[PDB]
């Protein structure tokens, strides 16, 4: 299938094994901003669900399907590839909703549905939106969408902005410099120091931060889920040109995302911005191994390029330059191996 | 090979991927008890290495091979299956030891060595000794050992002892009781509460603890690596009969291990006991689903059975009984999915 072809089997088994556990579901369910905002988006847009046919892509425990049922959906196909499908089935029965919610075990790229749907609902967003490549599965599912069907969420905005955080920078640097030791119990480790540095700086940093570290207004990159195709997400090129508001060392770029549920009654936003209450997505920072000095009024331009790999992730290339001085930094990150700093 | 036959490929890819990272090596290297004890065992037993041929099974960064070289080894075959092999090669060159340390990329069950060796060195120990099944690879390597060759470690002692920890016990129910909610955003979750409880009780708990929780002297199970065969580790039956030193509720069994390097000059012990300074192995606790009351002077008997599986791990079965009252408990645990509580 389209899933097995883009996904090395060892990565797929690990991914679905992880989402099979109830403890993991509990952790996600306890994000009240996430769960409450989804419920509000669906219930306040009840006319988008009332007597409709719906597809829930990667339903997990089933909660979004339950919200669709509360909003009056006639039928909800709830697709789930992990063993969480069986637990969702238990909930559908114990909540007396077997007349409305039909769990379909398997990958959305592989199952067969009996009819086309009015609306697709999902939570495909990983860290910095793209982590884990579930957006592709969400877009793949549009093969089941009727003409003029809706998607919830409808659009995603990724935000990026340059930051200064000496302290985060020194922490990661200090760890790599363990390998600058000429006599670790008599052994010279220093030949591996560059490799060690590269490995640490390749890890995106998942945690939150004060907005005062941000040195320019964010640049926004939008994915319209109604219009994008799966293959659009294999290579994502995000140009940027920042007008620097503060002078200092730029240690990297910070990322967050918002999604909008554009319903008939209203648009509901779910934001993971650092100006908003914390979610289990936190925010993500990509460090530069060599920081860039810039003054307020300078332009910091470059490109953030995400290249999908078969480990169900992306290799991230970031090249940035201070236009006024020609100072450049170029950096590679492995979105599969984040540093969970919180 | 013997490795591929006992190990599902998806488990093997995940395992060697994990040991490929320098940060993981750094973590192990920074365990001073571990690294210092290995160095001391090798250097203080220099006559076991001086002008000898050695095999380092799973050499990682190469550190033990460097210690063998410091002790005078004539030649060291350093076998490693992860991409850490390439970093080891870099260190061998930068430490000017290419004439004495030969790095061999691959699994010890699959590579070919040109000659038999005087002594095998390794660090095959996982949590509770047996986690990750590397002891089998270590024993497999005795096909390369000369008659009367030595093994470093030599022997391993697994210790088990009953513990009381009411807060650890209750923590499982507190977490599972998230599911005991009749209207989580309108949804009755309660039907999943037993499944949640079951899931948490299958996870062995990796962390340390105060020795005051221990209710009896440990029972010891010894593997003599000079004498054991690979197949001895496929099914490990550990009977126990504890003479209780304290009255109270027994919530489960705690596990730790020691290994001894029995050299010609001296025996050096590496202990992960909770009476010793903490190592990166911590200790491990397996809960009983139902606690058992016992008085000081009673006997708590039963069996701990470890059954090797193709996920490169063990299913752990524990049955226990207070002889004087006939009160019995069991559990089944999955050593592949430990709870890292530290
Ligand atoms: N192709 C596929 N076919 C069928 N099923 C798929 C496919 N792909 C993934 N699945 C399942 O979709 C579920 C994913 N969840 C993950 C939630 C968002 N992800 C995050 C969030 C934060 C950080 C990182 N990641 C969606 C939310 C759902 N409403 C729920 O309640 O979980 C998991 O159970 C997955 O197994
Ligand atoms: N069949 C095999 N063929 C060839 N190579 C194998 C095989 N199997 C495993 N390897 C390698 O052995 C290395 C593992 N050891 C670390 C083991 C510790 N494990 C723990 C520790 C704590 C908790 C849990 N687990 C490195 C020690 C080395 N002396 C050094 O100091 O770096 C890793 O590089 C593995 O890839």
């Amino acid at each position: 299938s389209v899933f097995s072809e883009r996904t090395e089997e060892s990565s797929a088994v690990q991914y679905f094994q992880f989402y099979g556990y109830l403890s993991q579901q509990q952790n996600m369910m306890q994000d009240y901003v996430r769960t409450g905002t989804y419920q509000r988006a669906i219930l306040q847009n009840h006319t988008d669900f009332k007597d409709k046919i719906v597809l829930d892509v990667g339903c997990g425990s089933g909660i979004l399907s339950f919200f669709a049922a509360q909003a009056g959906a006639r039928k909800i196909y709830a697709v789930e590839a992990s063993t969480m499908a069986q637990h969702a089935e238990v909930l559908v029965k114990s909540n007396n909703l077997t007349d409305r919610i039909v769990v379909i075990p398997g990958k959305v790229e592989e199952v067969s549905l009996p009819e086309q749907v009015d609306i697709i609902i999902s939570e495909p967003m990983g860290y910095m939106l793209f982590y884990e490549r579930m957006l592709e599965s969400y877009l793949h599912a549009k093969k089941y969408l009727k003409p003029s069907g809706n998607m919830f969420p409808t659009i995603g905005d990724v935000h990026l902005a340059p930051f200064t955080d000496e302290q985060l920078y020194m922490e990661q640097f200090t760890k790599a410099n363990f390998w600058y030791q000429p006599s670790f119990h008599g052994v010279d480790l220093s030949a591996l120091r560059g490799a060690a540095v590269d490995e640490y700086f390749r890890q995106p940093v998942v945690d939150t931060f004060d907005i005062r570290i941000l040195m320019a207004k964010s640049v926004k990159y939008t994915v319209n889920f109604l219009e994008a195709k799966e293959g659009d997400l294999h290579r994502i090129e995000i140009p940027f040109k920042f007008h620097m508001l503060h002078s200092g060392l730029v240690h990297g770029l910070a990322f967050w995302f918002d999604v909008a549920f554009i319903g008939s009654i209203m648009t509901v936003w779910l934001s993971t911005a650092p100006t908003e209450p914390l979610t289990h997505w936190y925010q993500v920072r990509c460090l530069f191994q060599s920081p860039l000095f810039a003054k307020a009024g300078d332009t910091l331009s470059g490109t953030c390029l995400l290249i999908a790999n078969k480990r169900q992730s992306y290799d991230i290339s970031i090249v940035a330059q201070v236009d006024q001085t020609g100072s450049k930094s170029s950096n590679l990150l492995d979105l599969k191996n984040p540093f969970f700093r919180y």
